[PDB]
C-alpha cells in the first residue's frame, strides 16, 4: 500500500520528427479505414492537456513522489474540460468507427464528454460515480465523490432501497469491476485494431488487454510520449502529443471534432451518424 509497486516512472519522452509523425498518422488512418472493429484504450496521458497530471510521466504523480516533489493540477476535477482527444473519441463512436472504449482513468472525463456509458469500460472507477452496495445502481454525480477504496460515502440509495452508497475508486488490493473487465476483454479479443492512447501499459490486467487483439491477427497501435510496456508488440508506435495525433487523424478521416456542451451523461449510445466514404486503399 505504501510499498505498492508503482512500476517504471519518469522514463525519457520520445518525439517523432514531423515528417515521420505525418507518415505514421497517415498509416493509422489507413488502419482505421481497413478495420472491422476498432477498440481504443486510454490512460492518464489523454488528460494532461486539460491540467490533470499523469502517474508516470516526467511530472507525473508517482514520478514526483519518487523525487520528493508534488504533482501539480492546473484544474479541479470539476472544472476540467475534455481534451480534443476526448471529443475526438465521442465523434468516432457516433460515426461507428469505434466499437468500444477501455479506460484506466478515474477523472470522469469520458463520461462528462457525453461518451456513451454502454460502450465504455471504466476499469479503475470514476471519481464522480458512486454505487449502491445493495442493488448495484450507479449515481453519476456532478461533483467528485469524497472517498476512495470502495468506502461508504454517507449517502443512501433512492431507487423505488436505502442501500449504502460507496465510491468506485479501486485501491491497490481491489479487483477490477467484473462487468467492465469482462466487456473490455470481449471487445479487445474481438477487435482487429486496438489503439492505445496516453497509457504506459504497466498495470495488469488493464495494460494487457490491447495484446488480446494480437490474437487472431489483430493490429496494435500505441500512441505515447514515453516507452510503454508492450512496445515490442505494436504494429505502429507513434511518439507525439495525443491531441496533435488525434486532430491529424480526424482531418484524414474527414471528421470534425465536436463541441462540448458542458458536463452531460449519456447512458446509451445514439444511432450512428453518416460518415465519409472510405478511400481506396491499394
Ligand atoms: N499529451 C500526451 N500525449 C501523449 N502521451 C502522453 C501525453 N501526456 C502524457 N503522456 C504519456 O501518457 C502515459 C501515461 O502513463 P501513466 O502515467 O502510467 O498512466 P496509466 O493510465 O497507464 O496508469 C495506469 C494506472 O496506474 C496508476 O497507478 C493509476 O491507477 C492508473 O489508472 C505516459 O507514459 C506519458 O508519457
Ligand atoms: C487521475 C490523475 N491524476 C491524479 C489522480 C489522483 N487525484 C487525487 C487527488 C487528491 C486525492 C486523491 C486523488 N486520487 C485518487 C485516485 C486517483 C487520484 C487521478
Ligand atoms: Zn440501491
Amino acid at each position: 500500500p505504501f510499498t505498492a509497486d508503482k512500476g517504471k516512472c519518469g522514463l525519457p519522452e520520445i518525439f517523432d520528427p514531423p515528417e515521420e509523425l505525418e507518415r505514421k498518422v497517415w498509416e493509422l488512418a489507413r488502419l482505421v479505414w481497413q478495420s472491422s472493429s476498432v477498440v481504443f484504450h486510454t490512460g492518464a496521458g489523454i488528460s494532461t492537456a486539460s491540467g490533470i497530471p499523469d502517474f508516470r510521466g516526467p511530472h507525473g504523480v508517482w514520478t514526483m513522489e519518487e523525487r520528493g516533489l508534488a504533482p501539480k493540477f492546473d484544474t479541479t476535477f470539476e472544472s476540467a474540460r475534455p481534451t480534443q482527444t476526448h471529443m475526438a473519441l465521442v465523434q468516432l463512436e457516433r460515426v461507428g468507427l469505434l466499437r468500444f472504449l477501455v479506460s484506466q482513468n478515474v477523472d470522469g472525463l469520458h463520461v462528462r464528454s457525453g461518451f456513451p456509458r454502454d460502450k465504455l469500460a471504466e476499469l479503475h472507477g470514476n471519481m464522480f460515480v458512486e454505487e449502491c452496495a445493495k442493488c448495484k445502481t450507479q449515481y453519476v454525480r456532478d461533483t467528485v465523490v469524497g472517498t476512495m477504496g470502495l468506502k461508504a460515502t454517507g449517502r443512501l440509495c433512492t431507487v423505488a432501497c436505502r442501500g449504502e452508497l460507496r465510491d468506485t475508486i479501486l485501491d491497490w488490493e481491489d479487483s477490477l469491476p467484473d462487468r467492465d473487465l469482462a466487456l473490455a476483454d470481449e471487445a479487445s479479443r474481438n477487435a482487429d485494431l486496438s489503439i492505445t492512447l496516453g497509457t504506459s501499459l504497466q498495470i495488469r490486467p488493464s495494460g494487457n488487454l490491447p495484446l488480446a487483439t494480437k490474437r487472431r491477427g489483430g493490429r496494435l497501435v500505441i500512441v505515447n510520449l514515453q516507452p510503454t510496456k508492450h512496445d515490442r508488440h505494436a504494429d505502429l508506435r507513434i511518439h507525439g502529443y495525443v491531441d496533435e495525433v488525434m486532430t491529424r487523424l480526424m482531418k484524414h478521416l474527414g471528421l470534425e471534432i465536436p463541441a462540448w456542451d458542458g458536463p452531460r451523461v449519456l447512458e446509451r449510445a445514439l444511432p450512428p451518424l453518416p460518415r465519409p466514404p472510405t478511400p481506396k486503399l491499394e
